[PDB]
């Protein structure tokens, strides 16, 4: 229908990495067409192009995709890597054409150092050495976006030598990784976690990495592949921690399989971070503080921030997310609690006798440095009475 | 009478009675209209049976459909000057039935607050709604308002900065803003197929028309305990129910317990006409039996209509409705996975002030809004 | 295919030269390397061209009679390469920019052709021993790919191996060349199926017949009806239990009396890791654990569990040996009533243990006790028995 449709494109793909974009959606409708770009967890609405090039965009993505252009009725998935740049492709047939998501895929802006992920010291400490570890399970909890792939894929780099096959199972596959064998699943063949996980003990492995452990056959595969002497690295959405212990149990596993095969379970969720430029100083009462959990020694030298709002924030307060962490590993005193038939909360309380930091415990500590909001550290945590 | 001027006559009047759906019924000896009021069906005409092949062919002419075939079922649609209508034709023994259904989107209603929650109940939904994941589904038969309760949540969500995607059979409204992807079983676009592309087109919504068998629960629970916030649909009796539906599924119980929010469970109910409304003398042993605690037994104040212009001399005008929203509380999620039955939850829930149907509706009969005859005939009592 | 069918051959070649255990033939975005695994760790060997990526997973493929269409999913297969000889299993796994082939190395140095060392407890080989010297009827030895179930099978040949007696066999593919064994190879192009083999034995003054694998209703069906006709037929399945197999063949369509008037003996088995005899380590295990286990309280408290610390011959695994849970079903008078009944499976594992026949979690405890293996390689390839 026009031309210079290849501007258009280049354009919509190269400004989405200058505004550090995460994820494109071009989205059609009856009588509307656009572009929106995913930046920090929220949408904005960039562009609204003409709907007469609706049908030349996709195509010329899909073309630079190797989709079907002739099907526009089923979704289809493929990958685009440009000048050294590439991108994850969706299509999905929409009620008025095909909506197109981009997830950008550059390293550059994608950290994978574990001492620049906002660990703790004492927490990362045992984080290296359960992957470093030459067996066992290692699970790092929590839900999508919360940036435990991230850790995943640190820990992976750390391990990413010649001598050792690791194999990955993730739905889907975000970044492409040298030397890291990574199968997408696709469960309509019959692709599962399973069946890769299967497959993974038929390929001579020594690290697996499994994108999250959803049901009870993954779980047990998983599990004995870690005792059968493989690093097995996985995914769960629970609250914290130590509800990982029953939560697997819960599951249908036994559990004297969980005590010998975990080696760590690390929990995290992301928080916003506060804008450097309306950054304001709120006065939080101490109590306020006590009451959150800080020790009351250590309340007074608290300096609490928020973003009072301004451009740069979008008038959010806040620009970046930052990580609570609680990396919880399987101590002996953990294991004796898991046979003895223990609940969540009494794996909670000797975990944190023991020194293990819940993540409103990282959060607070976050607050101290000054990054986060006391709201959103209330917001994505819980207290621990 | 002309049959042009009738059939507009009989489609104008169903708009003036706000009625639902028409039925167009020619029997052996018979031939009669009737309009669906309020869940109800009343008898509006007796024309002369002459006419029953005039009317429905005047409607097939009006529909675009084949007049040649009078021996098959038949479907289209009527929009005229003034109002969509969907029409079905079928071939009864004596003469072919047409039904109507009235088509009302511009006064339909999709804003929470405008659909009679109580407030407890409201604020549940709310809370579930608002979370940043987990399952929510809305329970309830064919003709019980789940669909506008389901779409009355897309659009509170329905902000610009998050991805909503729906996949629906069919699809209903059609929504600005919202990625609807129709069902085409045929083809291979099941809910499943669907829900699958979902997951990697970075989602933040998901709505799913039905969960219909264990291919679609599982994948759908399983994207819900991903982080993704999933809003579905089943048909069962009332909430605790919908719970033990999805075990007899076959769906793993820790999912049912981790990964569900709410469960809404509601039907639909004559509202009393606010012009003929009178008080009337129910005795107080059956308030009690139909569960009223005695202690507040004399203070209801029972209504019913009279009959007037207003109400069609039905005595109900619009319909109210009753909610048991029932959220996934702690105590709940301990009892699915000690394998506890139906019964058991249902129980718990009232412990813990999850008001059922019933009740609900025993709070709409206080309020004055609901005879108690539709409290019985709509619920049942909970024992 | 000429540069192709030089550098396949090369891998191999190379392969055996380096005394390698595994190769690793691996497809990544914008390079393509094969990694040789030498005692136990991985040295890059190959940078072949790029352009040769798909050819070369291909070729082998075909060597394994493996779906080349299918580029989608995984597959397994097998590789024969003789000498004077190494075979190879291959696994083919979908990397999202090819397909990956991996193949192990299966020498078979340590092979164990006497039933009394393959760690079966003496009432179970009482029973497996009786079915098999028996003058006619089926023997099916079930289990998992690496169960070793071939293993006892042929370790049942072993025995039986006289001079005055016909054997014939036929397998996909022939493992082990056995002299006086009369070993048939399969071939599906040409059309020498199980059951086209099967169907010539009869037709060959038959004796004894083994069958690789029943997996198919029409070679069930015959060798069902050769162990009536008085031949001894012994074959494998891929089932979970003896008490399962049953319900296997039925449905797979054999009629219930045939099962029960066949059959003689169905053996299932599981391999467990074998505690190291240096590193070897008193655990405490947890009393109740025992018992929720499936151990009788009066005799759990005595037992002494083991498990290895890590040392130099383990590797610092704990483990060294493998060791066998065996479960043998003897067709017994009660188990063909209840097939005949139409009973379910789980019907037939409870009056199997009524009658003593120890199961694979049961026999797996016993070899706990006796301190050859750990709670956890239990608890990992058994089933608890409800
Ligand atoms: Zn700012
Ligand atoms: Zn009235
Ligand atoms: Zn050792």
């Amino acid at each position: 229908e026009d031309a210079p449709v290849v501007k258009l494109v280049n354009l919509i793909l190269t400004d989405a990495i200058k505004k550090k974009a995460s994820d494109i959606h071009i989205e059609p409708y009856e009588r509307t067409f656009r572009v929106r770009y995913r930046i920090d967890g929220v949408l904005y609405e960039v562009m609204k192009p003409p709907l007469k090039l609706k049908n030349a965009i996709t195509s010329r993505i899909k073309i630079m995709a190797d989709l079907d252009i002739a099907e526009r009725r089923l979704p289809q998935d493929g990958r685009i890597k440009i000048k050294d740049m590439d991108y994850r492709v969706s299509v999905l047939p929409t009620l008025f054409g095909e909506k197109v998501v981009l997830r950008l895929l550059d390293k550059s802006n994608l950290q994978l150092d574990m001492t620049k992920l906002g660990y703790e010291p004492t927490a990362l400490s045992y984080f290296k050495e359960a992957i470093h570890k030459p067996f066992g399970m290692v699970l790092v909890t929590g839900p999508t976006g919360s940036g435990k792939t991230v850790s995943l894929y640190s820990a992976l780099s750390e391990l990413n030598k010649t001598t050792e096959n690791i194999s990955t199972a993730e739905d889907p596959v975000e970044f492409n990784f040298a030397g890291i064998n990574q199968v997408q699943m696709h469960e309509d063949i019959g692709l599962t976690f399973a069946a890769a996980l299967r497959s993974f003990l038929r390929q001579d492995p020594d690290i697996i990495m499994i994108g999250e452990i959803r049901d009870f056959e993954t779980a047990e595969i998983a599990i004995k592949a870690a005792l059968t002497g493989h690093l097995v690295l996985s995914t769960l959405h629970t609250n914290d921690a130590p509800a990982t212990i029953n939560r697997l149990l819960n599951m249908g596993v036994e559990p004297f399989l969980v005590a010998s095969a975990v080696n760590l379970i690390t929990a995290q969720r992301l928080a916003r971070r506060v804008c450097s430029e309306c950054k304001a100083v709120e006065e939080i009462p101490i109590q306020a503080l006590i009451d959150a959990g800080v020790p009351p020694e250590e309340a007074p030298e608290y300096v609490c921030f928020r973003g009072t709002g301004c451009a740069k924030c979008n008038n959010t307060g806040y620009k970046g997310r930052v990580g609570f962490y609680q990396v919880m590993p399987m101590l002996e005193e953990i294991r004796e609690l898991i046979l003895n038939g223990a609940n969540t909360a009494e794996i909670k309380r000797e975990s944190m006798r023991l020194g293990i930091k819940t993540m409103r415990q990282s959060g607070l500590t976050k607050l101290k440095e000054g990054v986060t909001s006391f709201e959103e550290v209330l917001r994505v945590t819980v207290a621990d009475d």
